[PDB]
């Protein structure tokens, strides 16, 4: 009945996910278990840069160059998240303006959620798996660039402890985007209703895919809550970069998200 009709709904979201995201956690963990060129310093960064692994703003500095790469990566993940969102029927039913409102306020949360998929205790994949940047190298970046990405690792390791597969993620992400709590959201009841359908689908999907997993569901709800905080602290550091990092330019689409 309920538990039957939702299976469908869940598989459909999983297909949108497989169809749209550049990198699946399956593909990610694989590469991270088994190779990618390791970037742990300037030498290897310049190396990776040239041809080793790899249209950015004019060079300016090491730490900033990385910041720019982060931007390029984020912009690309925002494009996927958008396509993924549109691949969910109920999401497209919404007026174009509300769709943009959900993406505007939910993508970073989604992005940091998925970041966990390509991240292990020591670093993270880059360039479609082609390379691996060390966590220690990021930490060495001149501040404030060295602070921004570190909290994400902390988040990611705990998150990865839940051992979620791509099918769980598709639903988890969907839940994040379809959140009726977003500012200026127009058809709040509609969004809320879709979110609920997603959460119920998620739970049923979890007791199936993770039989013996104790408190998985409510734990995921807390993670959503955490991502909300993670993004908030991220936005704060971002305002500090816009204030003090006068020379560092910001991608237009990213400024639109961070303006209000
Ligand atoms: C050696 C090259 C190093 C490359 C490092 C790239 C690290 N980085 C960006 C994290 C980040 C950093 C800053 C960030 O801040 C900005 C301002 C900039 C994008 C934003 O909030 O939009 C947002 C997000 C990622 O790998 N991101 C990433 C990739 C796939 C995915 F599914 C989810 C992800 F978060
Ligand atoms: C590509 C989908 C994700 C887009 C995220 C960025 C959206 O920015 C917002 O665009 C709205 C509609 O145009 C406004 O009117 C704003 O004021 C604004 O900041």
């Amino acid at each position: 009945p309920q538990v039957a009709d939702l299976k469908a709904f869940s598989k459909h979201i999983y297909n949108a996910y497989l169809k749209n995201f550049n990198m699946t956690k399956k593909k990610a963990r694989s590469i991270l278990t088994g190779a990618p060129f390791v970037i742990h310093d300037i030498e290897t960064l310049w190396q990776a840069e040239k041809g080793l692994v790899w249209g950015l703003p004019p060079y300016k500095e090491i730490s900033v160059h990385v910041f720019y790469r982060c931007q390029c990566t984020t912009v690309e993940t925002v494009r996927e998240l958008t396509e993924f969102a549109k691949s969910i029927p109920s999401f497209s039913s919404l007026f174009l303006n509300d769709q943009v409102t959900l993406l505007k306020y939910g993508v970073h949360e989604a992005i940091f959620a998925m970041l966990a998929s390509i991240v292990n205790k020591d670093g993270l994949l880059v360039a479609n798996g082609s390379g691996f940047v060390t966590r220690e190298f990021l930490r060495s970046l001149r501040k404030p660039f060295s602070d921004i990405i570190e909290p994400k690792f902390e988040f990611a390791v705990k998150f990865n402890a839940l051992e979620l597969d791509d099918s769980d993620l598709a639903l988890f992400i969907a839940a994040i985007i379809l959140c009726g709590d977003r500012p200026g959201l127009m058809n709040v009841p509609r969004v809320e209703a879709i979110q609920d359908t997603i959460l119920r689908a998620l739970e049923f999907h979890l007791q199936a895919n993770h039989p013996d997993a104790q408190y998985l569901f409510p734990k995921l709800l807390q993670k959503m809550a955490d991502l909300r905080q993670l993004v908030t602290e991220h936005a704060q550091m971002m305002q500090r970069i816009k204030k003090t990092e006068t020379e560092t330019s910001l991608h237009p689409l990213l400024q639109e998200i961070y303006k209000d």
